[PDB]
């Protein structure tokens, strides 16, 4: 059983499909419609079911052509209000009844962001988007909101004439509504089953170019020439992908470039991949974010976690593939240089979590704990450490990649746990069963901390990296006019950026330091946001005032968490920026994303 979740179970009954037509009205920020639930019987003489619901209002369920009686239990915080419905009959095992609910969601909606147009590029129009990962479906439409269940899905949905619906789906046409002159509905066709956590909706003044056979990119009309050449890689990558994982069984890529308050990097929405704006780098430096959406087509889409407890599944053989497309593409030894910095990144994380703190598990319990609140780098990393381990003592990339492809073909279509997972290790591997009895595993899986064993990591492209920042750290005062421009000239931007973390590793450093490498390198020029970030963060915690303005303004005229929180975090700590970041978010509070604002929220202890 999922604990996330008060509906009921995949052995209870189980949701094949949903019929959803609704209407979005910016006027009261609410999307109001029915959700009609295709629900099969698992079991004998079911006479009932339970949904999920989070503040949403209920106005009847009709089975059969009848109203039918339901009712809304206690609500349990963010868990949302179980919703029960009597059946007008009892099913038998793998009978089918389709469920018909009408209902409106809140404004303060978990899964919607709802954008004035002040806040939009345009200034004209207003937007709306959803994030559903993880328990945020609830918060749109009554489902059985687990990943356990999967689900085919069509939908319709009535918006202002001058806007447009996109949907994690196939686009089938567009019509006036008939009920409506001042409206126009959209139409979408998902045909292959997904977890209800992949149903997506965007609705805005949106444009598309066409940037690959099977792959527009959408975003309002000022971001949409610099993302057609930022994500042109996209076409390649997908080839790269269908090679190491099979078919992509999904028709259309399609790429949406959000407003800068998207608290992902990007989310792997079917048919439809979310992305943050602070991607648009000028160089397409940042397109391993586009690999990792792609790869989640297999590992994530195709192959699900059964509960949020086994995340890291999703996560870490999505971060596995994502670092072999990029190796494809640009060689062996940047996998290598990925790889080693995501182990700096699982680094970072265990020191600030703590070393015994349970969200540096691999495995977690979440029973009473907000999904969100779990989120981190964690699930990716050490993930992502497990599999490159298990390449390396199995006998290589070329042999683990056959158990890669093997894993999404055993499980397509399905949900697993860790346990399915270790087995099918175990039976692929089964002549290399000694080896696999070395591992650690209950350390591995169950234990906080960095792993009991590091990958071995090429160094080529590092090096660099490293012994610029060692250069740094080392100097003193006398030593300081001896670095130049020219310490950069043969980085890439990839090494600039590890260069950073590198050095960032061992913040602070002396203010004089901090003031040099400014001059020196104009680093505050950079727009790169990994770099920028990494940059401000070293500023910020070396003490250096200057950077304040800087640092407030990247926190929050975008709303990536990955740099929103840290930045927040760091500018409390800063007693000279204390005042102003606690202002600064109470003041941008309305304006956020409500799960950002929750969590920046919960790291600043205001609110
Ligand atoms: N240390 C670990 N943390 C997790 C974990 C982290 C987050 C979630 C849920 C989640 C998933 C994606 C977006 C929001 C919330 C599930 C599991 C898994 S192992
Ligand atoms: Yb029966
Ligand atoms: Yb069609
Ligand atoms: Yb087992
Ligand atoms: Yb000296
Ligand atoms: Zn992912």
């Amino acid at each position: 059983v999922d604990t996330c979740s008060l509906a009921s179970p995949a052995s209870v009954c189980r949701t094949k499909h949903l019929h959803l037509r609704c209407s979005v009205d910016f006027t009261r920020r609410t999307l109001t419609g029915t959700a009609a639930l295709t629900v099969q019987s698992q079991e004998d003489n079911l006479r009932s079911l339970v949904l999920d619901t989070k503040d949403l209002t209920i106005e009847k369920v009709v089975i059969n052509g009848q109203e039918v009686k339901y009712a809304l239990g206690e609500r349990q915080s963010y868990k949302g209000s179980p919703m029960e419905i009597s059946l007008p009959i009892a099913l038998s095992k793998n009978q089918e009844i389709v469920i018909e609910i009408s209902f409106e969601t809140s404004p303060k909606s978990s899964a919607l962001q709802w954008l004035t147009p002040e806040q939009t590029s345009g200034k004209e129009h207003p937007y709306l988007f959803s994030q559903c990962q993880a328990i945020h479906c609830r918060a749109i439409l009554p489902c059985q909101d687990t990943p356990s269940v999967k689900l085919t899905y069509t939908a319709e949905v009535s918006v202002p004439k001058e806007l447009v619906a996109l949907m994690s789906a196939i686009r089938d046409g567009e019509t006036p509504d008939p009920e409506d002159p001042s409206r126009k509905i959209y139409k979408f066709i998902q045909k292959v089953p997904i977890p209800c956590y992949l149903i997506a909706l965007v609705v805005g003044a949106l444009e598309s170019r066409q940037i690959g056979p099977r792959t527009l990119v959408w975003s309002e009309k000022e971001q949409v020439e610099k993302s057609a050449y930022e994500f042109s890689e996209t076409e390649s990558m997908l080839k790269i992908a269908e090679d190491l994982g099979g078919p992509y069984v999904w028709g259309q890529y399609d790429l949406l470039v959000l407003p800068p308050s998207f608290p992902y990097g990007g989310m792997e929405n079917p048919c439809l991949t979310f992305v943050t704006p602070t991607l648009l780098a000028g160089d397409k430096s940042l397109s391993n974010v586009i690999a990792h959406e792609i790869s989640h087509s297999w590992t994530g889409n195709l192959v699900t976690n059964k509960t949020w407890d086994h995340f890291w599944l999703n996560e870490g053989h999505t971060v596995y593939l994502e670092r072999h497309i990029c190796g494809r593409l640009f060689g062996e030894k940047f996998r290598h240089f990925n790889a080693l910095g995501g182990w700096g990144e699982l680094q970072n994380s265990v020191k600030t979590f703590g070393e015994t703190h349970p969200f540096t598990k691999l495995v977690v319990d979440l029973t009473d704990i907000d999904p969100d609140v779990a989120y981190s780098s964690v699930p990716y990393e050490k993930g992502f450490a497990l599999l490159f381990y298990l390449e390396q003592l199995l006998g290589g990339p070329e042999i683990f990649l056959g158990f890669l492809k093997a894993y999404v073909e055993k499980f397509s279509y399905k949900s697993i746990t860790t346990d399915d997972w270790k087995d099918f290790l175990y039976s692929y591997f089964k002549d290399k069963v000694d080896v696999l009895n070395q591992v650690d595993w209950n350390a591995w899986l169950y234990s906080p901390g960095l792993p009991p064993i590091k990958p071995n990591y090429d160094m080529t492209l590092t090096n660099a990296c490293i012994a610029l920042s060692q250069r740094w750290i080392t100097a003193k005062e006398d030593d300081l006019n001896s670095f130049n421009a020219t310490d950069l000239k043969d980085l890439s931007s990839h090494q600039l950026n590890e260069f950073l973390a590198q050095t960032l590793q061992r913040a602070p450093l002396p203010l004089g330091h901090i003031k040099r490498m400014q001059e020196v390198y104009n680093f505050n020029a950079i727009n790169n946001s990994e770099i920028r970030f990494r940059w401000l963060r070293l500023c910020i915690q070396s003490k250096w005032e200057d950077a304040i303005p800087l640092a407030l303004k990247m926190a929050t005229e975008q709303g990536r968490m990955k740099f929103t929180r840290p930045l927040f975090k760091d500018l409390a700590a800063f007693d000279k920026s204390h005042d102003q970041a606690v202002r600064t978010y109470q003041e941008h509070k309305a304006s956020m994303h409500p799960v950002t604002a929750m969590l920046v929220g919960k790291d600043l202890k205001v609110d």
